[PDB]
Protein backbone atom coordinates (compact mmCIF):
# COMPACT_ATOMS: atom_id res chain seq x y z
CA UNK A 1 0.00 0.00 0.00
CA UNK A 2 1.75 3.47 -0.99
CA UNK A 3 1.48 6.83 0.58
CA UNK A 4 -1.33 8.19 -1.43
CA UNK A 5 -3.69 4.73 -1.33
CA UNK A 6 -2.98 4.87 2.52
CA UNK A 7 -4.53 8.41 2.88
CA UNK A 8 -7.34 7.72 1.23
CA UNK A 9 -8.29 4.84 2.63
CA UNK A 10 -8.00 6.43 6.03
CA UNK A 11 -10.22 8.85 4.67
CA UNK A 12 -12.62 6.65 4.53
CA UNK A 13 -12.71 5.31 8.06
CA UNK A 14 -10.93 8.17 10.47
CA UNK A 15 -13.14 10.17 12.53
CA UNK A 16 -13.32 13.95 11.02
CA UNK A 17 -11.99 16.88 12.28
CA UNK A 18 -8.96 17.58 14.69
CA UNK A 19 -8.80 15.90 18.11
CA UNK A 20 -7.34 19.38 19.61
CA UNK A 21 -10.93 20.87 19.11
CA UNK A 22 -11.70 18.58 22.37
CA UNK A 23 -8.06 17.43 23.83
CA UNK A 24 -5.88 19.98 25.28
CA UNK A 25 -2.47 19.91 26.98
CA UNK A 26 -0.49 17.26 24.18
CA UNK A 27 3.00 16.27 25.96
CA UNK A 28 5.09 13.54 24.80
CA UNK A 29 6.37 10.90 26.41
CA UNK A 30 7.85 8.49 24.28
CA UNK A 31 8.17 6.08 21.30
CA UNK A 32 7.53 3.42 19.05
CA UNK A 33 8.28 2.06 15.76
CA UNK A 34 5.94 3.84 13.59
CA UNK A 35 6.21 7.21 15.93
CA UNK A 36 5.32 9.18 19.03
CA UNK A 37 3.14 9.09 21.81
CA UNK A 38 1.56 12.03 23.45
CA UNK A 39 -0.23 12.15 26.55
CA UNK A 40 -3.40 14.83 26.27
CA UNK A 41 -6.51 15.75 28.31
CA UNK A 42 -10.10 15.16 27.54
CA UNK A 43 -11.75 18.58 27.95
CA UNK A 44 -14.63 17.98 29.10
CA UNK A 45 -13.79 15.29 31.76
CA UNK A 46 -10.21 16.06 32.43
CA UNK A 47 -9.16 12.17 31.78
CA UNK A 48 -6.05 11.40 30.33
CA UNK A 49 -5.52 9.70 27.00
CA UNK A 50 -2.70 8.97 24.70
CA UNK A 51 -2.29 9.90 21.31
CA UNK A 52 -0.15 7.85 18.78
CA UNK A 53 1.17 9.92 15.69
CA UNK A 54 2.11 8.12 12.76
CA UNK A 55 3.67 9.85 9.60
CA UNK A 56 1.54 8.17 6.56
CA UNK A 57 4.64 8.84 4.37
CA UNK A 58 7.72 7.20 6.51
CA UNK A 59 6.04 3.97 7.27
CA UNK A 60 6.44 0.12 6.02
CA UNK A 61 3.72 -1.84 5.26
CA UNK A 62 0.92 0.60 5.78
CA UNK A 63 -1.65 -1.85 4.75
CA UNK A 64 -0.94 -3.75 8.39
CA UNK A 65 -1.01 -0.17 9.95
CA UNK A 66 -4.55 0.32 7.99
CA UNK A 67 -5.70 -3.22 9.14
CA UNK A 68 -5.09 -2.16 13.02
CA UNK A 69 -7.49 0.88 13.19
CA UNK A 70 -10.46 -1.13 10.89
CA UNK A 71 -9.96 -4.44 13.20
CA UNK A 72 -8.93 -3.02 16.31
CA UNK A 73 -11.86 0.12 16.56
CA UNK A 74 -15.11 -0.77 18.15
CA UNK A 75 -12.81 -3.79 19.93
CA UNK A 76 -13.40 -4.12 24.01
CA UNK A 77 -12.22 -6.64 26.11
CA UNK A 78 -10.74 -6.13 29.47
CA UNK A 79 -7.41 -7.75 28.53
CA UNK A 80 -6.62 -5.53 25.13
CA UNK A 81 -5.86 -1.63 25.15
CA UNK A 82 -8.42 0.28 23.82
CA UNK A 83 -8.58 2.84 20.73
CA UNK A 84 -11.22 5.60 21.02
CA UNK A 85 -10.62 7.40 17.49
CA UNK A 86 -8.55 8.38 14.74
CA UNK A 87 -8.05 11.31 13.08
CA UNK A 88 -6.02 12.76 9.52
CA UNK A 89 -3.66 15.54 10.94
CA UNK A 90 -1.95 16.65 8.40
CA UNK A 91 0.05 13.87 6.93
CA UNK A 92 -0.32 11.85 9.88
CA UNK A 93 -2.44 9.63 11.23
CA UNK A 94 -3.59 9.98 14.68
CA UNK A 95 -5.25 7.26 17.06
CA UNK A 96 -6.64 8.14 20.43
CA UNK A 97 -6.48 5.82 22.67
CA UNK A 98 -6.41 4.57 26.65
CA UNK A 99 -3.50 6.04 28.92
CA UNK A 100 -1.98 2.60 30.91
CA UNK A 101 0.09 3.43 33.14
CA UNK A 102 2.23 1.13 34.43
CA UNK A 103 4.41 0.91 31.11
CA UNK A 104 5.41 -2.43 29.33
CA UNK A 105 6.09 -5.79 30.29
CA UNK A 106 9.82 -5.36 29.22
CA UNK A 107 10.70 -3.09 31.78
CA UNK A 108 9.85 -5.77 34.74
CA UNK A 109 11.34 -8.73 32.95
CA UNK A 110 14.63 -6.80 32.32
CA UNK A 111 14.96 -5.74 35.83
CA UNK A 112 13.13 -7.93 38.30
CA UNK A 113 12.22 -11.64 38.47
CA UNK A 114 8.71 -12.44 38.32
CA UNK A 115 7.07 -15.09 40.57
CA UNK A 116 5.47 -17.77 39.44
CA UNK A 117 2.09 -16.14 40.78
CA UNK A 118 2.85 -12.71 38.77
CA UNK A 119 3.47 -14.88 35.55
CA UNK A 120 0.72 -16.63 35.43
CA UNK A 121 -1.74 -13.09 35.64
CA UNK A 122 -0.05 -12.73 32.79
CA UNK A 123 -0.77 -15.30 30.78
CA UNK A 124 -4.07 -15.65 31.89
CA UNK A 125 -5.03 -12.28 30.94
CA UNK A 126 -2.93 -12.82 27.71
CA UNK A 127 -4.97 -15.98 26.91
CA UNK A 128 -7.93 -14.62 27.77
CA UNK A 129 -7.46 -12.09 25.14
CA UNK A 130 -5.92 -14.68 22.71
CA UNK A 131 -9.40 -17.09 23.01
CA UNK A 132 -11.73 -13.86 22.06
CA UNK A 133 -9.51 -12.45 19.03
CA UNK A 134 -8.86 -16.10 17.75
CA UNK A 135 -12.58 -17.09 17.75
CA UNK A 136 -12.98 -14.29 15.54
CA UNK A 137 -10.25 -14.81 13.22
CA UNK A 138 -7.98 -12.19 14.47
CA UNK A 139 -4.15 -13.18 14.67
CA UNK A 140 -1.78 -10.83 16.71
CA UNK A 141 1.50 -11.70 15.25
CA UNK A 142 3.65 -9.88 17.46
CA UNK A 143 3.56 -11.22 20.75
CA UNK A 144 6.67 -10.23 22.93
CA UNK A 145 6.65 -8.17 26.11
CA UNK A 146 7.22 -5.20 24.23
CA UNK A 147 3.62 -5.50 23.08
CA UNK A 148 1.92 -5.78 27.02
CA UNK A 149 0.69 -3.04 28.34
CA UNK A 150 0.10 -2.44 32.22
CA UNK A 151 -2.39 -0.84 33.96
CA UNK A 152 -1.86 1.48 37.40
CA UNK A 153 -3.67 -1.21 39.00
CA UNK A 154 -1.95 -3.83 37.80
CA UNK A 155 -4.11 -5.31 34.92
CA UNK A 156 -2.25 -6.59 31.68
CA UNK A 157 -3.60 -5.59 28.35
CA UNK A 158 -2.25 -6.56 24.67
CA UNK A 159 -1.26 -4.06 22.55
CA UNK A 160 0.29 -3.37 19.49
CA UNK A 161 -1.74 -4.75 16.62
CA UNK A 162 0.34 -3.51 14.08
CA UNK A 163 0.97 -6.92 12.55
CA UNK A 164 -2.31 -8.65 12.76
CA UNK A 165 -4.19 -10.17 10.59
CA UNK A 166 -8.10 -11.80 9.29
CA UNK A 167 -8.53 -14.79 8.28
CA UNK A 168 -11.71 -16.35 7.26
CA UNK A 169 -13.37 -19.40 5.81
CA UNK A 170 -13.05 -17.65 2.33
CA UNK A 171 -8.86 -17.08 3.35
CA UNK A 172 -8.56 -19.28 6.34
CA UNK A 173 -4.24 -19.05 6.55
CA UNK A 174 -1.75 -16.12 6.05
CA UNK A 175 1.93 -16.83 4.48
CA UNK A 176 3.18 -13.27 5.24
CA UNK A 177 6.49 -12.95 7.23
CA UNK A 178 5.58 -10.41 10.27
CA UNK A 179 6.38 -10.05 13.60
CA UNK A 180 9.38 -10.05 15.65
CA UNK A 181 12.47 -12.58 14.70
CA UNK A 182 13.26 -14.03 18.33
CA UNK A 183 9.17 -14.39 18.66
CA UNK A 184 8.30 -15.98 15.70
CA UNK A 185 6.73 -19.17 14.84
CA UNK A 186 8.76 -22.03 12.74
CA UNK A 187 5.69 -22.51 10.35
CA UNK A 188 5.72 -18.42 10.09
CA UNK A 189 9.40 -18.37 9.14
CA UNK A 190 8.82 -21.25 6.88
CA UNK A 191 6.56 -19.14 5.15
CA UNK A 192 3.90 -22.06 5.45
CA UNK A 193 0.13 -21.40 5.27
CA UNK A 194 -0.46 -20.32 9.22
CA UNK A 195 -3.24 -19.60 11.79
CA UNK A 196 -3.86 -18.41 14.63
CA UNK A 197 -1.07 -21.18 16.63
CA UNK A 198 1.36 -18.63 15.65
CA UNK A 199 0.56 -16.23 18.64
CA UNK A 200 0.90 -19.38 20.87
CA UNK A 201 4.62 -20.54 20.13
CA UNK A 202 4.91 -16.81 20.73
CA UNK A 203 3.61 -16.62 23.71
CA UNK A 204 5.86 -19.24 24.95
CA UNK A 205 8.86 -17.24 23.98
CA UNK A 206 7.51 -14.34 26.34
CA UNK A 207 6.97 -17.15 29.17
CA UNK A 208 11.09 -17.49 28.58
CA UNK A 209 11.39 -14.03 28.83
CA UNK A 210 9.72 -13.96 32.10
CA UNK A 211 11.41 -16.53 33.24
CA UNK A 212 15.16 -16.07 32.11
CA UNK A 213 15.21 -12.42 31.10
CA UNK A 214 15.66 -12.55 27.56
CA UNK A 215 14.23 -14.86 24.93
CA UNK A 216 16.50 -17.88 22.88
CA UNK A 217 19.08 -16.95 20.77
CA UNK A 218 18.67 -13.21 21.84
CA UNK A 219 22.64 -13.13 21.43
CA UNK A 220 22.29 -14.32 18.43
CA UNK A 221 21.88 -12.00 14.66
CA UNK A 222 17.86 -12.35 13.72
CA UNK A 223 18.20 -13.80 10.77
CA UNK A 224 20.31 -16.70 12.84
CA UNK A 225 18.05 -16.64 15.55
CA UNK A 226 15.42 -17.46 12.95
CA UNK A 227 16.65 -20.78 11.11
CA UNK A 228 17.46 -21.92 14.90
CA UNK A 229 13.91 -21.53 15.65
CA UNK A 230 12.79 -22.99 11.89
CA UNK A 231 14.90 -26.02 11.48
CA UNK A 232 15.89 -26.80 15.47
CA UNK A 233 14.14 -28.43 18.40
CA UNK A 234 12.01 -26.06 20.61
CA UNK A 235 14.30 -23.64 22.28
CA UNK A 236 15.18 -24.28 25.97
CA UNK A 237 14.74 -22.48 29.15
CA UNK A 238 18.20 -22.03 30.81
CA UNK A 239 16.93 -21.98 34.53
CA UNK A 240 14.96 -24.99 33.87
CA UNK A 241 15.11 -26.15 37.31
CA UNK A 242 13.80 -22.80 38.30
CA UNK A 243 10.49 -23.95 37.20
CA UNK A 244 7.46 -25.80 38.62
CA UNK A 245 6.39 -28.76 37.31
CA UNK A 246 2.96 -27.41 36.35
CA UNK A 247 4.67 -24.01 34.73
CA UNK A 248 7.60 -26.38 32.61
CA UNK A 249 4.14 -28.44 31.44
CA UNK A 250 2.42 -25.47 30.66
CA UNK A 251 5.31 -24.16 28.35
CA UNK A 252 5.40 -27.51 26.91
CA UNK A 253 1.85 -27.21 25.61
CA UNK A 254 3.03 -23.57 23.98
CA UNK A 255 6.80 -24.75 22.07
CA UNK A 256 5.53 -27.20 19.81
CA UNK A 257 6.91 -26.82 16.43
CA UNK A 258 3.90 -28.86 14.76
CA UNK A 259 1.28 -26.20 15.51
CA UNK A 260 -1.52 -29.02 15.30
CA UNK A 261 -0.23 -30.46 17.96
CA UNK A 262 0.44 -26.83 20.04
CA UNK A 263 -2.39 -25.61 22.32
CA UNK A 264 -5.05 -23.14 21.48
CA UNK A 265 -6.10 -20.42 23.56
CA UNK A 266 -9.40 -21.78 24.76
CA UNK A 267 -7.62 -25.18 26.12
CA UNK A 268 -4.62 -23.36 27.95
CA UNK A 269 -7.40 -21.52 30.09
CA UNK A 270 -8.15 -24.88 31.64
CA UNK A 271 -4.35 -25.73 32.41
CA UNK A 272 -3.68 -26.28 35.55
CA UNK A 273 -0.79 -23.46 35.73
CA UNK A 274 -2.93 -20.42 35.44
CA UNK A 275 -4.46 -21.93 38.70
CA UNK A 276 -1.60 -19.85 40.29
CA UNK A 277 -2.73 -16.49 38.84
CA UNK A 278 -2.44 -13.60 41.72
CA UNK A 279 -4.63 -10.74 41.06
CA UNK A 280 -4.16 -7.87 39.60
CA UNK A 281 -2.41 -5.77 42.89
CA UNK A 282 -0.27 -8.81 42.90
CA UNK A 283 1.60 -7.34 39.75
CA UNK A 284 1.60 -3.74 40.84
CA UNK A 285 4.96 -4.09 43.28
CA UNK A 286 7.01 -4.70 39.96
CA UNK A 287 6.18 -1.38 38.29
CA UNK A 288 8.85 0.78 38.16
CA UNK A 289 7.36 3.39 39.69
CA UNK A 290 6.91 0.92 42.83
CA UNK A 291 10.16 -0.56 42.70
C1 LIG B 1 5.35 5.95 25.60
C2 LIG B 1 4.81 5.58 26.90
N1 LIG B 1 3.55 5.08 26.96
C3 LIG B 1 2.99 4.73 28.15
N2 LIG B 1 1.75 4.24 28.17
C4 LIG B 1 0.72 4.05 27.15
N3 LIG B 1 -0.61 4.19 27.33
N4 LIG B 1 -1.23 3.99 26.08
C5 LIG B 1 -0.24 3.73 25.21
C6 LIG B 1 1.00 3.74 25.80
C7 LIG B 1 2.06 3.36 24.85
N5 LIG B 1 1.22 3.06 23.61
C8 LIG B 1 1.73 2.48 22.48
O1 LIG B 1 1.02 2.29 21.50
N6 LIG B 1 3.01 2.15 22.46
C9 LIG B 1 3.61 1.49 21.27
C10 LIG B 1 4.95 0.76 21.63
N7 LIG B 1 4.80 -0.47 22.44
C11 LIG B 1 6.16 -0.98 22.74
C12 LIG B 1 4.06 -0.39 23.71
C13 LIG B 1 3.78 2.31 20.04
C14 LIG B 1 3.85 3.74 20.11
C15 LIG B 1 4.03 4.51 18.92
C16 LIG B 1 4.15 3.84 17.67
C17 LIG B 1 4.09 2.41 17.58
C18 LIG B 1 3.90 1.65 18.77
C19 LIG B 1 -0.24 3.43 23.73
C20 LIG B 1 -1.21 2.26 23.48
C21 LIG B 1 -0.71 4.66 22.92
C22 LIG B 1 3.69 4.86 29.36
S1 LIG B 1 3.28 4.52 30.97
C23 LIG B 1 4.77 5.01 31.61
C24 LIG B 1 5.63 5.46 30.58
C25 LIG B 1 5.03 5.38 29.28
N8 LIG B 1 5.53 5.73 28.02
Amino acid sequence: MSHEQFRAALQLVVDPGDPRSYLDNFIKIGEGSTGIVCIATVRSSGKLVAVKKMDLRKQQRRELLFNEVVIMRDYQHENVVEMYNSYLVGDELWVVMEFLEGGALTDIVTHTRMNEEQIAAVCLAVLQALSVLHAQGVIHRDIKSDSILLTHDGRVKLSDFGFCAQVSKEVPRRKSLVGTPYWMAPELISRLPYGPEVDIWSLGIMVIEMVDGEPPYFNEPPLKAMKMIRDNLPPRLKNLHKVSPSLKGFLDRLLVRDPAQRATAAELLKHPFLAKAGPPASIVPLMRQNR
